């Protein structure tokens, strides 16, 4: 679990590393 | 295996002429 969000941590960091319908992180 | 790295050096030519989470090229 801890290593699940390492992986999504660094997910994110490649979606803030700038270029479905979730409303909620969509906005 | 040398042409494999023609059309994989034509696919990041590609990824070149400008615009999954594999970090290390993601950054």
């Amino acid at each position: 679990t801890n290593e699940f969000g390492i992986f999504n941590s660094l997910w994110f960091s490649l979606g803030a590393f700038m270029q479905p319908r979730s409303l909620s992180g969509r906005i």
